[PDB]
């Protein structure tokens, strides 16, 4: 297990989603959930051009699973991956950007739904999330569990759970209070309202 700092803007981003009073909670799900499709696009294009890109699996969707007894809402997709020098490195990097830019609209009055327009949609997850946990697989690398409870630093190691073939798992580990979003009624809803062009398929597993 190797802990490593956020970036200071990445940890004041996650600080002001945490404890800036916003009730419109929900748009964290849109948010992962674009992600996810911009992963399998990423995958879908690169195997244009190299078939084998998907012999890890060529199924191109969107899970998600509610565990009322783990409090979890797990956003499951068969996408590009992450590699560990995106969760490590990378990833922080292009966010540093998006991170001053958005911090910059809320003043201008911009509000914390916008936030995907930055570029910084994951953090949203801390909305909801005391915790979050990110399984991830991409092909040219091993499978990894990045996690963290903000308060300024995140976990990588590798994974020695249930191998994936490639994709990404983002677990939420809900909020006390936030146990909505285990839901079925309110997840339907929730993607009808955000999410209900996603160009993949979307499966709600129940309970
Ligand atoms: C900024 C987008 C790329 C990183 N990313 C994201 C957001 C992201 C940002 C920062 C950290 C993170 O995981 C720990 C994930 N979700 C992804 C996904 N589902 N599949 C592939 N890559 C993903």
């Amino acid at each position: 297990v190797e802990t490593f700092a956020f970036q200071a803007e990445i940890a004041q981003l996650m600080s002001l989603i945490i404890n800036t009073f916003y009730s419109n909670k929900e748009i964290f799900l849109r948010e992962l959930i674009s992600n996810s499709s911009d992963a399998l696009d990423k995958i879908r294009y690169e195997s244009l051009t190299d078939p084998s890109k998907l012999d890890s699996g060529k199924e191109l969707h969107i899970n998600l699973i509610p565990n009322k007894q783990d409090r979890t809402l797990t956003i499951v997709d068969t996408g590009i991956g992450m590699t560990k020098a995106d969760l490590i490195n990378n990833l922080g990097t292009i966010a540093k950007s998006g991170t001053k830019a958005f911090m910059e609209a809320l003043q201008a009055g911009a509000d914390i739904s916008m936030i995907g327009q930055f570029g910084v949609g994951f953090y949203s997850a801390y909305l909801v999330a005391e915790k979050v946990t990110v399984i991830t697989k991409h092909n040219d690398d091993e499978q990894y569990a990045w996690e963290s409870s903000a308060g300024g630093s995140f976990t990588v190691r590798t994974d020695t759970g249930e191998p994936m073939g490639r994709g990404t798992k983002v677990i939420l580990h809900l909020k006390e209070d936030q146990t909505e979003y285990l839901e079925e009624r309110r997840i339907k809803e929730i993607v009808k309202k955000h999410s209900q062009f996603i160009g993949y398929p979307i499966t709600l597993f129940v309970e």
